[PDB]
């Protein structure tokens, strides 16, 4: 006898498991248990992942139910889990999106100028060089005190709540709330803060004395700024990450992206497309009975969306594990969700990657990994999949 198969089945960033395309092509809705000892369906194809995401029956709101089956254990308030629904009954959802995107004046030639600027200092340290720590984090986290409008010296205290923030865990976590209290204090007091005139906080402070939102509550502004700046820093300095390192493992593309660098973007989607920075399903409680290829899902239950099934099925994208340029459905894949919940900070979570790229592939064309990659250290219990250092040399 064996038990029911468990999620998550790896929390290696640098390849895809072979029971991801087994699953896929035996069973691509199957029952599985979560961390927490809840039962759940695993989706894993392009098609089903696809139908799920699309129907907004399958609800991200209703995850934060009192008694559902958990994917992990909340980690935030329950009423934030549907915090894109308070920004959107606010009246605030075209302001944030409109904050977040890369292409506010300067915006860009500061990513340009922050990744330039951390790797020269790598390079006069001398190799090797921690490419996650020293590069990737510090360049996403410089990036949202940009966007956001605070001092850039805020950062890294912000930063450091997330190794625990983006934890995946069976049971609550007493140190995420610790830092949840004190991070949503200092999101208030930039909103009080006569400093503060740009950026998403610079305008969400005017939109707080504008009379249009004057029953909007404080507690949604502050919410906003700390969620924007976690999901944005988590996301992008992971995802840049594990990117280098599908690079670094490509000499052939990485040439042909220092030498063609037009390429990029094309180069970019794809690293997005067969990204396994996201280290669980998107999680979805069914509000209905609902037909999902061979299974009648029940009202009530959980369904995980695993991003990797749908970027990595043959049936959409054929040859999936190989990086080709030139797809006739690049920006098809699933890396930044699909629907109701379709990344808002797509935009600039793509502008980020670019030009951390660009900067790197100029400053550092031989760059390599200075240990075997199975040396990595994959952090595990987390929302991401992340190595705890990158360590390359050039
Ligand atoms: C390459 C970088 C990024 C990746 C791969 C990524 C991925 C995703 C995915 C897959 C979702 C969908 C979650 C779901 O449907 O359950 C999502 C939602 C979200 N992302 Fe991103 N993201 C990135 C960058 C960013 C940035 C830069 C920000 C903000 C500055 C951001 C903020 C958010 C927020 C607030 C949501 C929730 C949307 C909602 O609930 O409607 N993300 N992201």
């Amino acid at each position: 006898a064996t038990v029911l198969l468990e999620v998550p089945f790896s929390a290696r960033g640098d390849r895809i498991p072979d029971a991801v395309a087994e699953l896929r092509t035996r069973e691509p809705i199957r029952k599985v248990r979560t961390i927490t000892g809840a039962e759940a369906w695993l989706v894993s194809s392009y098609a089903l992942c696809t139908q799920v995401l699309e129907d907004r029956r399958f609800s991200m709101k209703e995850t934060a139910a009192a008694g559902a089956p958990r994917l992990n254990a909340l980690t935030v308030p329950p009423e934030v889990v549907n915090n894109m629904g308070n920004i959107a009954d606010a009246g605030l959802r075209k302001a944030v999106m409109k904050a977040i995107t890369p292409k506010a004046p300067g915006l860009e030639q500061f990513l340009r100028d922050t990744a330039n600027s951390l790797l020269d200092n790598l390079i006069t340290e001398g190799a090797p060089a921690d490419l996650r720590n020293d590069f990737a984090d510090p360049l996403a986290t410089a990036l949202h005190c940009k966007v956001l409008g605070i001092p850039q010296e805020d950062g890294p205290k912000l930063f450091r709540s997330l190794s625990i923030a983006f934890m995946s865990s069976a049971d609550p976590i007493p140190a995420a709330k610790i830092n949840w209290d004190r991070d949503i204090e200092y999101m208030a007091g930039i909103l009080e803060n006569p400093n503060i005139t740009t950026g998403l906080m610079g305008e969400l402070s005017r939109l707080r004395k504008d009379p249009a939102y004057s029953h909007v509550s404080d507690e949604l502004f502050a919410t906003i700024g700390v969620t924007f700046f976690g999901a944005g820093v988590i996301s992008t300095g992971s995802f840049l990450t594990t990117a280098l390192i599908s690079l670094i493992q490509r000499p052939q593309l990485r040439n042909l992206l220092h030498e063609k660098p037009e390429l990029i973007p094309a180069g970019v989607e794809e690293l997005l497309r067969i990204n396994l920075s996201f280290a669980d399903g998107l999680p979805r409680l069914a509000t209905a009975d609902i037909q999902v290829g061979d299974v009648l899902v029940r009202k009530g239950e959980l369904v995980l969306v695993l991003l990797e099934g749908a970027n990595f099925d043959p049936e959409h994208f054929p040859n999936p594990g190989s990086i080709e340029l030139d797809r006739p459905n690049p920006t098809s894949h699933l890396a930044f969700g699909r629907g109701q919940h379709f990344c808002p900070g797509s935009a600039l979570g793509r502008r980020h990657a670019q030009i951390g790229i660009e900067a790197l592939l100029k400053k550092m064309p031989g760059v390599d990994l200075a240990v075997p990659i199975d040396q990595l250290v994959w952090r595990t219990r987390f929302q991401r999949r992340i190595p705890e250092r990158l360590p390359v040399l050039w």
